[PDB]
């Protein structure tokens, strides 16, 4: 049944609950984001007002073929109304269309849910500064101190120059950067820009790409793969394996490959630096774990919720056992003692 952490008190309203069949009393469904864990069990069936980014709505009435009748794409930073109640979409820092919601409740309670999100300290600025939330519905995805990765920033420099070294001292090695989902596309379009090289990916994935509003897209992707020397191919296809076998298909047209697999966290993080990253490499093979996050690290995490002072915190990430559960609920404690709220 619906989980308590998905539902929105004083409304009619639920957060990324599509997989529970027709959730009693719901009068509205927000989806933060097109990750498939949240979107679940949409599809072209679906009947109920779906509210939503541009971006996201794009997505559902092109890839999952939702009616647009039922598409409610909200602007972002704006006050908005539905069903009765005041509604504010902001930024999350996750992937492209990924929001957090603010609720205006009609007795005055206000609550902010993240979706997913990488918490910044520009969110600091936002519409959230002007009023006092009550209750956060918090992405605790890397809740534990043992979580620390670089800037999105650093993570990137390091491909760049990783990339254009290896291409410049052999012009017929091929760049093959690994996806499952949207998000993390400044791993493929910086590698390409330094390369002068469009990225080529397969029709699906392009199609998916086209509905991001990136700007000047048609000059970065392509799916003509023969005029590319970046390819984009499922995550799962980054092995030595499915490696070997892709360049088997590019007709001697490439003799290496450099590969980069943008995990979340990975424990070499506890240790190891940016600057000190090695792939594994088999014959003329080379596969990079790039810790690329578009999720908080815990002292990003730690900081917005020390600024943000709520009342009280649901977490929305590892609720599905007591230890994280207990574990989370002591740095929640934590923080409140050391900042004084
Ligand atoms: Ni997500």
């Amino acid at each position: 049944t619906c989980p308590f952490y998905k539902k929105i008190p004083g409304t009619g309203f639920t957060v990324d609950a599509f997989q529970y069949g027709v959730v009693e009393g719901c009068t509205a469904y927000f989806l933060t984001h097109f990750h498939s864990d949240h979107y679940a069990g949409l599809s072209k069936h679906f009947t109920f007002p779906v509210y939503c980014s541009e971006i996201t709505g794009n997505l559902l009435k092109n890839k999952l073929h939702v009616q647009e009748q039922y598409i409610h794409p909200l602007p972002l930073d704006t006050e908005c109304i539905v069903n009765g109640v005041k509604v504010v979409l902001l930024d999350a820092n996750h992937c492209p269309g990924a929001v957090m919601i603010l609720f205006y409740l009609p007795n005055g309670t206000v609550i902010l849910h993240t979706g997913d999100f990488r918490a910044d300290p520009s969110m600091e600025r936002s519409l959230l500064a002007d009023q006092k939330v009550h209750m956060l519905y918090l992405d605790t995805t890397y809740c534990s101190p043992e979580y620390t990765f670089p800037s999105q920033q650093e993570v990137i420099r390091f491909a760049i120059n990783t990339a254009f070294e290896a291409v410049t001292l052999n012009p017929h090695a091929l760049v093959v950067c690994g996806t499952y989902s949207i998000g993390k596309e400044k791993v493929f379009l910086a590698i390409a820009d330094v390369l002068g090289s469009k990225v080529g990916m397969s029709q699906e994935k392009y199609k998916t790409l086209q509905c991001l509003n990136i700007p000047e897209i048609n000059s970065l992707i392509t799916t003509d793969m023969c005029s590319s020397l970046v390819h984009l191919l499922p995550m799962m296809q980054i092995n030595f394996k499915g490696l070997q076998s892709h360049l088997k298909k590019c007709g001697g047209k490439y003799n290496q490959i450099l590969a980069f697999r943008p995990t979340g966290w990975t424990h070499s993080n506890k240790f190891t630096r940016i600057a000190d990253v090695i792939p594994q490499t088999k014959g003329n093979i080379s596969i990079y774990g790039i810790p690329y996050s578009e999720h908080s690290s815990y002292l990003e995490m730690k900081r917005f919720v020390q600024w943000l002072k709520p009342q009280k915190i649901i977490p929305t990430v590892n609720v599905g056992t007591w230890k994280s559960r207990s574990t989370m609920e002591k740095y929640f404690r934590e923080w409140k003692l050391e900042a004084g709220y």
